[PDB]
């Protein structure tokens, strides 16, 4: 059901310091090859007082390229899909929290977001709007129980540093699970190379378009 070119639905809800917004979007990418596109538009709560930044890695990881002796238990749990949550901590002390769903249904995923972003300083560089897009990431993966249930699914570790406009960078640890919504066989440990970059925007961020190429390898 996973074929060499795949679209996705995106909508996100979410709030950071209390700034309520959604957002919806499409893509488009290459599963096998590990790349992919979306273009997003704030259809409420626009312009965001908050850098995008800390959005656009929750717009996709169906799209990783995995060489055939890593399993793709992400790809593998589909039709059903699969589910994931995540916390990111923030060096100055912001916290986003996300829940994600992904299913397919006629014949593209569907990406449904829920975003807390909460203890963000009022004058930091997310609330003042002072980042420009994320260094390239490696996210450590490995089988464990990340929901507390006793049973294990697939687990991720990122130390993500997001650049300054003033210069230098704004580091956050990360940690997402990743649920299967059936059955499926469990890889393990690897790692994932990512860049995410922002390829266009209006004056406001209203509307953005980003690029994502991911990879896993071996340790
Ligand atoms: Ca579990």
């Amino acid at each position: 059901v996973i074929k060499e070119f795949m679209r996705f639905k995106v909508r996100m809800e979410g709030s950071v310091n209390g700034h309520e917004f959604e957002i919806e979007g499409e893509g488009e990418g290459r599963p096998y090859e590990g790349t992919q596109t979306a273009k997003l538009k704030v259809t409420k709560g626009g312009p965001l007082p908050f850098a995008w930044d800390i959005l656009s890695p929750q717009f996709s990881k169906a799209y990783v390229k995995h060489p055939a002796d890593i399993p793709d238990y992400l790809k593998l749990s589909f039709p059903e899909g699969f589910k994931w949550e995540r916390v990111m901590n923030f060096e100055d002390g912001g916290v986003v929290t996300v829940t994600q769903d992904s299913s397919l249904q006629d014949g593209e995923f569907i990406y449904k977001v829920k975003l807390r972003g909460t203890n963000f300083p009022s004058d930091g560089p997310v609330m003042q709007k002072k980042t420009m897009g994320w260094e390239a990431s490696t996210e450590r993966m490995y089988p464990g129980d990340g929901d507390g249930d006793g049973e294990a699914e697939l687990k991720g570790e990122i130390k993500m540093r997001l650049k300054l406009k003033d210069g230098g960078h704004y580091d956050a640890e990360v940690k997402t699970t990743y649920m299967a919504k059936k059955p499926v066989q469990l890889p393990g440990a690897y790692k994932t190379d990512i860049k995410l970059d922002i390829t266009s925007h209006n004056e406001d961020y209203t509307i953005v378009e980003q690029y994502e190429r991911a990879e896993g390898r071996h340790s």
